[PDB]
């Protein structure tokens, strides 16, 4: 929308999706929350106004978060991309898109918000 | 000093109020003004201003480009954040070095992060 | 687990203030009143994810030394210095990729500095 | 295109010659001019210019600040390197975003590195 | 020893040109004509300090894949892409902290890109 | 001087000092070449026009290169600092000054020149 910044948030588990979602809405973002990579890509391809993408690396089934980010960057080459991972962050070195941030658990609400805001601000 | 003061200049009162409250909740003192003319007057008065957040365009001249120049003449290291509903094309030829430009809409968190990062990088 | 910040400042009023700022933002904080206690904490094998330290304390060693100890343990340790007096000592004494905050600074500035340095580890 | 072309503007012929030869040895084509007026004329003519290296001050107006603005109006991503024998105080309020300012003296290697890094960072 | 750059480009005239540029600057160069040969080199355990690769080759795999293999072996591997066609594919395909050079570029640009990425390893 | 950029170069061994020296003079720099940290510090303290410092970490005797850089930064807080080391570069993480570059052997002439020029250019 014209009034708000929309973040596509893609996370599997109920506890975390709502945790990340409320963190982002408290900071002033609109959140489109989805529970798979496939659903995230569908949304990206739908023509919906998406200003940044916060995505898990692994979902229950492919496509993974690496692929979500590639689709986002095809639509918008400057798209803010934050990956959220449990364990292996070293895969980012070979799979992450340029100028993305990966956050590996544990991380704080402040870290998530700073990452998202910094990347949106860097758009120029 | 005892405080960190942000000069905030925007001709949309709703935006001015919203940004003022977000910045004050974040720990900043805010001098909120409605025109580039008043921002420049605040700067030229000699008030202690630690960062400037300005719209690029107002109803009347001077514009935000000029506000940032006066600020930088006073303090060459001044944190400068531009607010716009257009205009990064204009920023490319008119913006001062090391400034941030935020295109509307942006969240409270974005403004806070921009201001804070520039203040933290100072020297 | 959690993200823990070691915070070292010899003024109780400031220590409490910086501590509450950081806990509100989601960090656990180990708040200590000297550089010596900070170094003791760092060497104990306690899980520390970032260090926010004053430069000058009542007792030696100074915060410049706290940072060196921290970086010996973890070469990528986020380091934020707090200062009120000589911030230009940082140019000759600070560790690489560190941030120095000169008083006065806001809660937001502290949160941003800590958060951006943690995020940069990738 | 087939070449990478740098517009180089300086009113000191010895410097102009020296920078021209360093840049050409490094692989660039150089359009070397002696004033801001001629640099702007080159820009407004529609010649393919991939980077601008300009002195801040010439004998007559327009100055290097204005040369960089015209360049950035044409191409908002234009690599801009300023050459000065003073003036970073002036750069703080007059320079365009993402530009480099080199204070005299600087080596051939510095100019090459500045131009190359800005070209490499483009997009 | 030496600093070795793996260079992959399927045009012999360009490969020779980029190779001479890099050897004149002090690098050893392993010059290969395909992404497949580059990946074979990377997986062999040969000491490679940086990779400069075309995006499109005659045979598969492409340079985007060369970079991923390089980064699997070394997560901090300097990566420079060379392209003439779609450089905007980099936004969605490039690895983090890589540089893409779009033709035309000068010898200086190539040397600067490789050198600055090597230097950033610290 | 007004005409040239002066680099203080501090290196122990004859082969390398002359190698680094000629690399820097070919690139257009004036080089003040010294063979110890003590001599480098003396020069820095003499009031000589020094625009950047390229220094070894270890000399035959203390003061070391870490200390050379601290002295340089006391004189000029913006001084370009490039360290040159054989083996242990990880000591830079705890001992290097902010915004310095460390080059660990082997490195090329291009790398040295790029490091020096980039840091001089970043002075603003």
């Amino acid at each position: 929308s014209l009034e708000a910044v929309t973040i596509l948030l893609a996370d599997d588990e109920a506890i975390l999706l709502l945790d990340f979602e409320s963190t982002l809405t408290d900071a002033g973002f609109l959140v489109t929350a989805v529970s798979s990579g496939a659903k995230a890509i569908e949304m990206l391809k739908s023509g919906a106004a998406i200003d940044g993408v916060v995505t898990d690396i692994r979902f229950c089934q492919p496509p993974d978060g690496w692929q979500v980010a590639r689709v986002a960057r095809e639509i918008d080459p400057n798209m803010p991309i934050v990956y959220i991972s449990g364990h292996a962050a070293l895969e980012w070195a070979s799979n992450g898109v340029p100028d993305s941030i990966i956050l590996e658990k544990p991380f704080t609400s402040a870290q998530l918000i700073t990452a998202v805001s910094q990347l949106l601000n860097a758009r120029e």
